[PDB]
């Protein structure tokens, strides 16, 4: 195994375990110390203002199994410190008959058992488990644990009647899934249900959704309400909150609802961030975020979606969330988005970016799999003075429109997402910042124009505002992780409304994915404007490429160039002419970002292990 | 619920949990503090000379489940002290994917991992488990744990390749069972295999048997040998040690071999006790003790058996234990006998006495189920100068015969069992001892004759020597736990060779078992004698009646009389006449015995719990 990155890669499958640990590894984001990670979980702001982040974790392995909560904390979403206890960085693990098959996703009751932060999580036991299998009741249940030391450790309630698991009865038969309890307070839902509490007897101040579906009949989000305030054992099933059809799609801008939901959450937002009103704020909108499975031919059959909803109260004292419009939270290789409340009326969302090595060819050589996305503030994005001639505006696909009184302008509303400002400030302050001169891409533009200042490594950010003619057929964007022989091209094509990431040349290593990523982006044209603008921001972090457009569209992907000099960046131009000009301004490069794990050495591998021949006998985990 | 024991019992099923805790409870023997217990396990003599005894335990329940090792220690087999740790009196419990379904029986390697006492135990996981079910490989495996604090706690080896479980591959297909590893040293087997170690490469000083069988083709005891001395991960399968046929019986004196073995062990004995020679001691005999299942219509389909064996070395470097003669370790409501070595060339055996409430009618009201037998020294019983006219002598059923040179006398050899002398000494010393006058049972004998001194409670022992004519048709024995209305009759009938316990009047409470117990007893007639003698000893301990005859035959049973005065005892006589006289001598009553758990209060119930609706969903444990 040669690690010479000045020549073509050899047969890297001959390399030992974790020999490629640092080669492609993100440095500026949340990632486990080593091994397998997937979904964020147990997210909460602690009493001291710091953020506790959990994650689905399988240390010393590179496939899923014995799934546990790994955890860490941060005062700024950006620089993190691992917990370190008797199980290393794990804080909850399989240990009881009810959760021995895995401690799945869970969420936080901030004032729970004996006043302590309390997690409600999916406790899994034996049996077929999956949306395409014949799962039975008991295999997935919901259980409680609480922490007396701010997340350093958790104490589970005892196993038994009136204790764990606390939710085990399936609310409907033939479920495709029954997991990922999302606990939340909602003045909105309390106000809506206040006249029906005699029907259900559920009067608690916490609600919980559980994600699943029904075999042959689409996904379901099930709503529960805490039966009594200050008591956490009894949760009353109200009814289905979200019901979608088997592989139903709301359209091209909205992914596909698949057969089963995962990691669903409920929030309420206004233009500033989180909204805690009862319905009285006319600018606030109710949202559900959710993953779907088996409604996609690629991306591990997974869509991370969101929908704006209008709540209706049913006669039996339950809530129907009627979908008003429906979108995509991230168009790339990410899934399992979780959101949580943060001080200052914020709702912050973070997901999991998987690798692009689906045949598991170099996973052992990495010695790890997975990272988080960046942490994102959610809010209601409002665009005023939108021109009615904006193409496709009244499809109202992943947005709503409200006409002005005179019908000559429109107010557009949709889900906004932006990187938390703490991370942007820390990144900028720790980076070498180059402000670049604006450029007109015209007849003289090369296909690729390197920036006047170049990155020094695979840890950087770039931004630019691309101004297009209203009838342009030109394409423009950014090339990143670029040498002569390897590069990744991020294009926007206003005529098709497609943002693409072309990865045919991303790496000389052929075992990594090289399919083109695609997001839809609606450029809302402004009344009186003779152009339309795309604000495009890209974070490059080891192998992660994380793209944001107009504080609305997000696309996370992976590129694994071998060569040490495949770090360059610049502007892309196609079909720009003297008449069809793309103006690029507000150009800036941040080289370096932040070391997100300052206490960790460069190599935190502890080696990899095999579970042995019993892994195949039990049939639960791959075993490596 | 009335607890008035001076009048007839009411409907005792209306009584609360553990309200009958003290009513029928043994006081003078090993028993858990509360709840369910079954098989002894993890038996060893510690470095300080004390005895560590483990047991299959389910606290706060009255049926089997979450099965764990409860433990205690004693300096004299008789007075015990519970361990007390983070899990109360438990010291090993289900905690890993490989043992989450139960920590089954295991045995001790005295100098094991890092020189510490080490247990090899059956670690169970999910799936059908049972001799009549379709069990699969992995459901029962064998795992190691070691203790650094003399049994107060145990540390399991890690889960994985080259660690736990250490034995998982089935040695043959379609096993009925694969459990109860019995680890032992054997100079005998080492000497027999010494010329074959090139064939197998197994040269360790520990052997282990695993108990099971093959579907449709009878029971099997599988022999393993430690691959290398001082190393405890690798155990090499040699071959089947004992092979018996599907529901095969060696005859009337030998029970039935059933379909599957449980709790099998291997030992070597001589007339004094344990034998540690290599084969050179011509007085020593190799024995296997084992439980069988599904070869009996009653007694929970369970026979606790033993066999004398002659070892043959196979060409593949394995051992066939050929059965020479075959007997019964206890004829009553006991099972799961374990034996272990004790200083002074002793092998000590102890089993589990189950209740006689198979429909679980009063188990909750008890608040516990089960006890141990007394601890028994094993040895080779030798009877010299036996008359060849002893009826049925040359059937050689559960004994062997060796003729004298002149053919006029016989030496009989069989398995001897007697209560450990420490217990007999402690019982006698703490009791009020009444030595009773000898009696001739003749034409004037009443059916029942109370002893001149009577017990004061349900904790006593009695012994007597019954001398019969060689052609007697008289019956005699002992009545115990007796008032006018309730009593239990222990009869010997030399003409049929049957020792019986008639329990039709044992209790006014009709839900307890009342079937007649039966053991075969061979009175070996001595050359020149004009009579034959039965030495009969009975221990009465709460509800336990434990009977020993001629240091050979054992019969454990249960009687639950309601009335407070159903404690009396005396002699039974049937068909005694002027011509057919039974002489009774050596009569002695010990009233009181010993408080075996001096630190425990009278009521050690902690209440009972229900596992809740998930117990039925998981399908592993009853849940109560
Ligand atoms: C199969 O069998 C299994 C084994 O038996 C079984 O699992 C066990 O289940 C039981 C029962 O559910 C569990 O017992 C509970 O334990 C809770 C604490 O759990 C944490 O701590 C224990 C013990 O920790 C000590 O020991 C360990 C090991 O040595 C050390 O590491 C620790 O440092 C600590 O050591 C100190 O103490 C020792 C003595 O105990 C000393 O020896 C030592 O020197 C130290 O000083 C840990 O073992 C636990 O770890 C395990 O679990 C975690 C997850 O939780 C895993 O991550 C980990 O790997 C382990 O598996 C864990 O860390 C107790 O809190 C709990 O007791 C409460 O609940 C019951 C009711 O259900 C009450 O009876 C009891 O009174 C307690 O309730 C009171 O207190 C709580 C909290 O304060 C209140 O909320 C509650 O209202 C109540 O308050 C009352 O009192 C107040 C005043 O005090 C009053 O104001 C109130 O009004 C009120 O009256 C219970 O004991 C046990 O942990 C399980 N063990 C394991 C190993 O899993 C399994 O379920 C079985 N399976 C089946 C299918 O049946
Ligand atoms: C799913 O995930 C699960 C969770 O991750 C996973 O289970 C875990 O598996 C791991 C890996 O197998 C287990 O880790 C092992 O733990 C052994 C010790 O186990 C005992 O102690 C721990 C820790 O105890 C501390 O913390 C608890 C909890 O707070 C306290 O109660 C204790 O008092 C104690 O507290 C002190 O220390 C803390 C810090 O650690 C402090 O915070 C605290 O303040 C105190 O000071 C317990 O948690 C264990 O309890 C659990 O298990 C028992 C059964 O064992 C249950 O009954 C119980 O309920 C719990 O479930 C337990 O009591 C370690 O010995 C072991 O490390 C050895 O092995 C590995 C190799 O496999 C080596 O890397 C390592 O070096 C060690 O080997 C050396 O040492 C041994 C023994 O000394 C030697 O034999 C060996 O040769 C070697 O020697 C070397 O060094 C010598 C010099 O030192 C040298 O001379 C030699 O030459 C040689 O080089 C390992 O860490 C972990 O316990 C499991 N945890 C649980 C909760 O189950 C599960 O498997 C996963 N499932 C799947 C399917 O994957
Ligand atoms: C004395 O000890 C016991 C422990 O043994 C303590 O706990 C009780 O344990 C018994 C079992 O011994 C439980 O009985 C079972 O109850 C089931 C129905 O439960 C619901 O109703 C009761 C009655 O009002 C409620 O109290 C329960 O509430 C508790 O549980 C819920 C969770 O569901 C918690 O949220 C609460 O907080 C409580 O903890 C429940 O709401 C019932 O299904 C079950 O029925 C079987 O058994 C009976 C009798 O044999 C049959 O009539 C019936 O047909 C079922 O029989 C089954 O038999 C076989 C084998 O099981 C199966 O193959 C068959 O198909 C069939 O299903 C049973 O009655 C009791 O619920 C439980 N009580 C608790 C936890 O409070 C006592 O508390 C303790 N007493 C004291 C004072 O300490
Ligand atoms: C680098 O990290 C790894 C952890 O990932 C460490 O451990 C190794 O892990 C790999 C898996 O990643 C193990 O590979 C598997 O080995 C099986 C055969 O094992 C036996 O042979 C090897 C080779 O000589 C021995 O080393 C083993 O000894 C160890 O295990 C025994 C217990 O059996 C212990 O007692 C010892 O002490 C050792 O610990 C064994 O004797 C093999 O069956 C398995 O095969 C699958 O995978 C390969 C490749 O994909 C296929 O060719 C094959 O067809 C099988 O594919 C399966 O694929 C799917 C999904 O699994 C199934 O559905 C199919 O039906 C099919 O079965 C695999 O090759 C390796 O054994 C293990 N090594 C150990 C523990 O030593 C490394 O140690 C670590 N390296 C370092 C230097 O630290
Ligand atoms: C019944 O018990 C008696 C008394 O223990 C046994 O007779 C004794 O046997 C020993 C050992 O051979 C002798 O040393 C004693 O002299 C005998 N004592 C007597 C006759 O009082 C007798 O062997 C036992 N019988 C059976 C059939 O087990
Ligand atoms: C980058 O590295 C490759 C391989 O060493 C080399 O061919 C190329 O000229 C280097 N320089 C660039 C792309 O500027
Ligand atoms: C990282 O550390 C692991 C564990 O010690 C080691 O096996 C591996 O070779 C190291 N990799 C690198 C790139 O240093
Ligand atoms: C309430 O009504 C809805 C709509 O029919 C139904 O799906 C839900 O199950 C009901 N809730 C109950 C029965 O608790
Ligand atoms: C909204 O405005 C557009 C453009 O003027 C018009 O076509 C449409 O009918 C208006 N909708 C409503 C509800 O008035
Ligand atoms: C660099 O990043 C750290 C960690 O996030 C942050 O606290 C610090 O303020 C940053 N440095 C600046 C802004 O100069
Ligand atoms: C075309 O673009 C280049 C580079 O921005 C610029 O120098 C030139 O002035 C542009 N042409 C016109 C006509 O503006
Ligand atoms: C024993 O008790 C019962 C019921 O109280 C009584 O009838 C009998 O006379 C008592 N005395 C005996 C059997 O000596
Ligand atoms: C024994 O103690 C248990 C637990 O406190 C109690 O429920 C039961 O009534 C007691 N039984 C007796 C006979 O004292
Ligand atoms: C050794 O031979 C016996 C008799 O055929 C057989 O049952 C056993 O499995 C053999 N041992 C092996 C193959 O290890
Ligand atoms: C043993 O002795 C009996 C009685 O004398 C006789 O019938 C039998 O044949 C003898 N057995 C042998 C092997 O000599
Ligand atoms: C009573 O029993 C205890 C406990 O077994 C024992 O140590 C003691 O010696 C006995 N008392 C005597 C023989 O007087
Ligand atoms: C018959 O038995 C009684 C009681 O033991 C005794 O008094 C009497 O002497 C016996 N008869 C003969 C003839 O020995
Ligand atoms: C003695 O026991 C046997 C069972 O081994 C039985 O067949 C026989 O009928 C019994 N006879 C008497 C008289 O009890
Ligand atoms: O690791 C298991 C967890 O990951 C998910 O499948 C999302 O991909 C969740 O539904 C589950 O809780
Ligand atoms: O409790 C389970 C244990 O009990 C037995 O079944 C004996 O009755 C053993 O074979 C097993 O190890």
């Amino acid at each position: 195994c040669s690690l010479d990155q000045t020549v073509a890669p050899g047969n890297l499958t001959l390399c030992g375990n974790a020999t490629l640990f640092t080669t492609f590894r993100p440095k500026a984001r949340f990632i486990a110390p080593e091994g397998w990670m997937n979904a964020p979980m147990g997210l909460y702001q602690r009493a001291d203002g710091s953020i506790h982040a959990g994650y689905q974790s399988h240390p010393k392995h590179i496939q899923w199994g014995n799934i546990s909560q790994g955890a860490a904390y941060s005062s700024d979403f950006t620089s993190w410190t691992d917990f370190n206890g008797s199980e290393g960085y794990k804080t909850i693990w399989p240990s009881q008959i009810y959760d021995i098959r895995g401690v799945f996703d869970g969420s936080i009751i901030k004032e729970g058992i004996d006043g302590y932060p309390t997690i409600l999580y999916t406790s899994t036991s034996f049996g077929p488990l999956g949306a395409t299998l014949n799962e039975a009741e008991g295999t997935e249940t919901q259980s409680l644990a609480y922490t007396t030391d701010d997340g350093a450790s958790w104490i589970k309630l005892g196993y038994g009647a009136g204790q764990n698991p606390v939710i085990y009865e399936w609310p409907e038969t033939n479920l495709t899934g029954f997991r990922d309890p999302y606990v939340f307070q909602s003045p909105r839902l309390e106000a809506l249900l206040a006249n029906t509490t005699s029907i259900t007897n559920a009067t608690g101040d916490h609600f919980a959704t559980i994600s699943g579906g029904v075999h042959g009949d689409g996904a379901r989000l099930f709503l529960y309400r805490q039966h009594t305030t200050g008591e956490f054992i009894k949760w009353t099933y109200l009814g289905p909150l979200v019901t979608t059809g088997y592989k139903e799609s709301y359209g091209e801008w909205s992914g596909n609802y698949g057969i089963n939901f995962e990691t669903a959450g409920v929030t309420r937002l206004n233009p500033a961030g989180a909204a805690w009103d009862n319905g009285s704020d006319t600018t606030a909108v109710d949202f559900v975020t959710f993953g779907t499975e088996q409604g996609r031919a690629d991306h591990q059959n997974h869509w991370p979606l969101w929908a704006a909803v209008d709540y209706e109260v049913r006669d039996n004292g339950s809530i129907e969330a009627v979908i008003a419009y429906s979108g995509v939270q991230d168009w790339g290789r990410s899934y399992a988005y979780a959101s949580f409340p943060v001080e200052g009326y914020r709702q912050v969302s973070v997901g999991w970016i998987y690798e692009d090595d689906d045949n598991v060819i170099l996973a052992k050589q990495f010695g790890y799999q997975g990272a988080f996305t960046l942490f994102r503030d959610l809010f209601v994005k409002v665009v005023e003075n939108v021109s009615p001639s904006t193409p496709g505006l009244f499809e109202q696909a992943s947005w709503s429109t409200k006409n002005s009184t005179d019908g000559m302008s429109v107010t557009v509303t949709t889900l906004g997402q932006r990187v938390v400002p703490e991370t942007l400030a820390a990144y900028k302050g720790n980076s070498t910042v180059s402000t670049l001169a604006p450029v007109m891409l015209n007849e003289s533009a090369a296909a690729y124009t390197p920036f006047s200042s170049q990155p020094t490594d695979r840890f950087y950010a770039l931004t630019g505002s691309f101004e297009f003619g209203l009838n342009t057929t030109a394409k423009a964007g950014f090339r990143v992780l670029a040498s002569e022989e390897e590069y990744t091209d991020i294009w926007f094509d206003p005529a098709s409304e497609n943002l693409t990431v072309v990865r045919t040349a991303s790496s000389l290593i052929k075992s990594f994915g090289n399919d083109t990523e695609l997001a839809k982006v609606k450029l809302y044209e402004i009344v009186g404007a003779e152009s339309k603008t795309l604000n495009l921001t890209v974070f490059v972090d080891g192998s992660v490429i994380e793209i944001y457009a107009n504080d609305e569209v997000a696309l996370s992907t992976r590129a694994y160039p071998w060569l040490a000099n495949s770090t360059g960046a610049g502007l892309l131009a196609d079909g720009t002419t003297a008449g069809d000009v793309v103006g690029v301004s507000g150009l800036e490069l941040w080289d370096g970002l932040v070391d997100a794990w300052p206490a960790r050495p460069a190599n935190t591998s502890q080696g990899l292990v095999w579970d042995g021949p019993t892994a195949a006998m039990y049939g639960l985990f791959a075993g490596y």
